[PDB]
């Protein structure tokens, strides 16, 4: 059976300790679940299961995916669960929801991801007791999200490894980053993010605040201020806070059903999932994950790289993003036409579904037929998905 | 395509802060991954993906499922990810791994679960700063594992709700718990756990320690000491520490492949996955999850309840376990013939695959044809899987 | 032997998480120690001992009094130690330094107090291990500084007991606070705090900042705030002292020693006293302590020309004034802790500086300083001009 | 006026996380306060002030000295306060209480020290907020008690500096420690600690426990077992866990009054405080503190070193104790005749009064006329007091 994406929605991507500084992840997820239901004309009582990727759920309670579905109005008869493949979680959950319908075990799936890096707590194992001496309170965002478990350094250090191998200069990475800011600022000014974004109401005591714009997009990002920044990981390196994605909060999801099911409801799907793939790479060069993952997804779809009309390649770092574009060789003018994670933000568990939303709504906006979304994953992995319009 | 379980293995279930008090979950997972590979004659270089359920991964680093695969020797080209459906995670990962082969996106999967509740840390959100006054260090095991997010009380309170609706006396729950201990002690004395258990070597500085026996199994559990215990949740209730499953550590997994693949390798599979199902219920009575989940799994398999030769129903609490048996009405003599989680232990993220091991190895020793494994899930959910012998 | 205060100095009182938000207490203390030494023309090598009161030293390292003396330049030959009598520590340390010279065990003492409530950490006992369940990270500032150990409620609740027993209305307590703000705001405009205050340089990365003015003084305090302790009480954030940082000290020596060095002392310690009261009604401590100090000095209440009574709460300050009956026009003529601030370990020496420098500015002969202490205690000291 | 010690008492010195593992310091102090009142026949209503040294009071509430006095029965009219001169606090509080009566501001003083190093908490400044990254939970016992504030290393490192200056071999320091253990073990067997020790009732839930014996006293400390221990501070040093004092809990105090007051009450004082002194030294060699302090104290008393009949020199480290004995040149057979802090323990805030108790009761037991007690203080200080029997 062919699985189509009947509808999709995402929240604005908030800055670290910014708009969503005190908003739990499942509250963002519930808003996205309700949005994809309204946009498709599907009631909450029809959803069979909710699959939400999430990397940092510590302290949010039992199964935040279940919390997001219940708050969105999904009945207790349905099920919900979370999964963690780091940065590719938001997109892998869509593939997993697609398989639930392919194997005949479900009919309607809400799949996506949600992440609140601001709400990540500090933790320490204290059951055995600290008999004597100091101990460390560990930042779960750094430890469980952004630090390689095999070599011990940050994900920006792996980007330094890619930067050294593909011989990408500091100027080339800054030029890529500046281009990402300008494309995102132009798209936001033209309102090209309005369709995918569902407004989120930050319920406050002093007054409610409606967040409907990605607050990481900077206006007037100059190349001179980008080249004045010091390297953020290697003191004699090339990756800085400017040419790297930041820490962000947000949620995104899609409504999944069979093509025949959408046809029975008179729904015009955003696209048809034709293939997907996930491949592992060396954890040292985790940013190269999209390279074998995209080729495997295109091979499963029977497509050549030139067949793609639009591409969404997540920009974890400027060094890894340039390497993926150079290795695969696709036309850069069709890759991230509205900017990328360097300017929009990188909410780990939701970025996979975030770029899926951006990919789906731009394919609809310009009539693209074949699209591809891909991300790199910490620990040395990549995930890719091919979408075709109906 | 038909998916069979080529092999399975589990660690001994360790007591809270006991043998595995300082052992990370992925170290337990790595031992199980290597075991199912040896027991099936499959090399680590052949594994496509590792899917491990885990509820409490805080503080263990990026994607502990990837850490278990790397330590077990699975190459970097493969992928790995974790997922969280609370107590049903260990069994749901097996269903998810089966779907990876059903949809043709993988050939060999190592699926299961791992959990180290002893290593669960205390956490607190400290980014905004505690300007004044005391604040709470939250136990992630209680918050993220054992507390309902909608009503705020422990899972033992939900067992009180089931006990009240089904009119289950304290004596009936104690009689069930004592029966669970006696069956487990007899099985352990007869060596019926020897095949499924792979020994785990607790690497210590003052000598290594080999753990190969479930250390929660009590020898000579009397009814008088069970009826003298005070209620552990409601001070005028019926659920106690004796008639309820404890806090435990452990890991379990299974190797999945198509029936044609296993036949090509001369493997005699432990069983064939014929169906699976997951259903949601009211979070107040989350212990009733196995009732609609088992009925849906049997309906998808085309089986009647009487067709089952062996049943493994997880004993989260004596009150919920008695209600599932009374409602479904299957012969209690074929349900948990070697005891259950009340005596063996309940490592949440791994219990789903744990009872699958007990089901698979008991089906083989007594020649059972049709089996079923099922668990209840916090938040009001259940999961069930039907297995048929080859 | 007669003990005189050869010189005195204090830092500006900083607001909670304000100017001294990241300044350790001993760094403020070191500046005060060096100040009282320069103002008297006495070298650091002549100081025998440094006695500094401090209530919240957790996390600052071994003996912060030793750290303050060494950083100020006091040589290793001298000794240093801290003491804790809560809000009376700053003044009790001066009496203790007076006894060191009276008993012939020392010649020159630098005594005072220092407190950094902003730098107070959160703590929890974790050696035995938390096997299961949540535990509390305890605010040491509240627990060890502002919470009664016998009845478990905040110090603002104890002020409600005093307010209820003495029948002090909300308007009467607020009127006292407004009068305290007006006297303090007026004194800072007239520059009457400039002599006693020694500037402190907050060493910063993006540039140094010199703090020389009490930043808690409110401009335009008008006569709406909700009660901060009792849901139906009278003590509010306005009629109560806040949380602050600061340090203050004095230089001690015999009167014959000061004459041999050509020093003109700010005053002479003639007597001192400390008495305890019921912890339920703390804040009445200055009443028996001042009477005992005046009795030891051979003075009547009318003999006092100037009085410094610490204003922990508006309710406790009114009770002390009503019971003792001294002229309110000579009590806290430049404001009090309600407007200036309340650095616990340093408040005792803070009002001593204000008392000494105002007696000198208007030629007062006899003065008295007194404070209330948590747990039901009071401390008082009588000062006479030369 | 002449100030005499009318009575004295101390608790047993408990091991780190041992008998007094969960006993607050003021509870140990209250027992000692009540003891010195009963042993002298003085009512609590006559005590003017209570002066208790304490180094680690974090988390115990407002003024633990006030808490100890109130719980002991001292009325609210009296006053109480604590002081901190590190390891010399217990003895300095006695000198401070002596000055209160000498200056005519008090008549009866209870002075001493109390310390619960087991109850010391871990702390961290969290008001400004930890925006990102790990932070350290600081052990207040190590930071505020055992770490030099000017050079940053432990007090055992300062003992290494003293050992190098006086050229003290590992064998000489171990031989000193062995002699300290043998003297303490013999005294405890002979009951020479019975008079000074007041039993403490550890109020427990499963039953009360009476602690009346120093639990650090080791039986049969040999030089062969002492030479197998590794150095505890310097990897190529000489100070080990065996030849150094440990971490302990305990309390001790003495009742102070004028000599004429004791005569009016028919009280026979344990001794008369004739002089005291405190001098500072280089913090690098803080162990030499007792040398100028004892010489200054003897000079103030008009005594020669040979006039002393009994000496109590606190054994912070075996290296520091040997240097003090060599410099002063007094007969080693009269120094710590019942053992020292190496075997008995070192409760920081109470050690000053602890060794004072041992000196007073041994001077009474053998009829010694002139005695001296001295300790070294972190940060480079020493304190000494001369006692004469009546
Ligand atoms: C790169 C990173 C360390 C930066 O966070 P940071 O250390 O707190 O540094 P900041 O974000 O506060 O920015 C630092 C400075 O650069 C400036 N700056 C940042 N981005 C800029 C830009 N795009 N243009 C111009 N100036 C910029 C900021 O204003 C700031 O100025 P300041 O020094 O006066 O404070 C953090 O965002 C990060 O870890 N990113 C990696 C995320 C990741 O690994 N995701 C997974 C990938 S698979
Ligand atoms: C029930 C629970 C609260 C117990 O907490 P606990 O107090 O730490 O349990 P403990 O065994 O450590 O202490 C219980 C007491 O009863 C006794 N006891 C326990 N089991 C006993 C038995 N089977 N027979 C006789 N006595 C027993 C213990 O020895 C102890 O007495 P003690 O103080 O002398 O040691 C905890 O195990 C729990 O939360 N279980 C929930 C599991 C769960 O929610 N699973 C998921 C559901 S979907
Ligand atoms: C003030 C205190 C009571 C806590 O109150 P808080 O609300 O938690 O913190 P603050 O009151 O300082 O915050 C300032 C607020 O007061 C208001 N406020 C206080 N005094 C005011 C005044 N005199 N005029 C106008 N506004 C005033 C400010 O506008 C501000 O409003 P906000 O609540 O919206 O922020 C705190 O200072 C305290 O605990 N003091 C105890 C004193 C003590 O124990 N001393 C020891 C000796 S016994
Ligand atoms: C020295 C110090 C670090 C101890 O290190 P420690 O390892 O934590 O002490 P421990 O008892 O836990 O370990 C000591 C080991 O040696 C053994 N040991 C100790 N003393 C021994 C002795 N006297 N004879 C034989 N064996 C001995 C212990 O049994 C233990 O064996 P283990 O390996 O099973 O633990 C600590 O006691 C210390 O810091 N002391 C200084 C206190 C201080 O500074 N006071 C201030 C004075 S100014
Ligand atoms: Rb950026
Ligand atoms: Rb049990
Ligand atoms: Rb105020
Ligand atoms: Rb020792």
């Amino acid at each position: 059976p062919s699985i189509v994406i009947a509808s999709a929605a995402r929240t604005a991507v908030g800055s670290f300790n910014g708009a969503f500084a005190n908003t739990p992840a499942h509250e963002l997820g519930a808003t996205v679940i309700s949005a994809v239901l309204e946009r498709a004309g599907v009631a909450a009582g029809e959803v069979n299961e909710v699959i939400l990727g999430q990397v940092l759920p510590a302290g949010e309670g039992q199964n935040p995916a279940r919390q997001a579905a219940m708050k969105a109005g999904v009945p207790q008869e349905a099920t919900a669960w979370g999964m963690n493949q780091l940065c590719g979680s938001g997109l892998r959950a869509v593939a997993l929801g697609m398989q639930q319908i392919a194997t005949g075990d479900a009919s309607i799936i809400v799949a996506g991801g949600m992440e609140s890096m601001s709400m990540a707590p500090h933790c320490a194992h204290l059951r055995g007791g600290v008999k004597m001496g100091d101990f460390k309170m560990i930042d779960t965002m750094i430890k469980d999200g952004l630090t390689d478990a095999f070599y011990g350094y940050h994900m920006g250090t792996t980007a330094e490894n890619v930067a050294k191998q593909w011989q990408l200069s500091r100027d080339e990475q800054d030029a890529f980053a500046v281009a990402s800011y300008n494309k995102a600022e132009a798209a936001q000014k033209d309102g090209r993010f309005k369709d995918e974004i569902v407004p989120f109401i930050v319920k406050g005591r002093k007054g409610d605040i409606t967040v409907d714009a990605d607050e990481e997009i900077r206006h007037g990002a100059t190349l001179d201020s980008m080249a004045k920044l010091r390297p953020a990981f290697d003191k004699e390196g090339t990756v800085t806070a400017g040419n790297a994605s930041g820490l962000n909060d947000g949620a995104a999801a899609a409504l999944l059903m069979s093509e025949a099911e959408a046809s029975r409801r008179g729904i015009q799907p955003l696209g048809r999932i034709v293939s997907w793939a996930t491949v592992g790479v060396d954890p040292k060069v985790m940013g190269t994950g999209p390279i074998p993952a995209s080729r495997k997804a295109l091979e499963r779809a029977g497509w050549k790289i030139g067949d793609l009309d639009l591409v969404e390649a997540n920009e974890a770092f400027a060094a890894q993003a340039c390497a993926v574009n150079k290795d695969l060789g696709w036309d850069p003018s069709i890759v991230n036409v509205n900017g990328g994670a360097i300017a929009i933000g990188h909410p780990i568990g939701a970025s996979g579904a975030r770029i899926l939303n951006t990919l789906l709504f731009e394919m609809k906006r310009r009539g693209a037929r074949k699209g591809l979304a891909t991300l790199c994953i910490g620990g040395g992995m990549g995930v890719a998905m091919c979408i075709e319009s109906l």
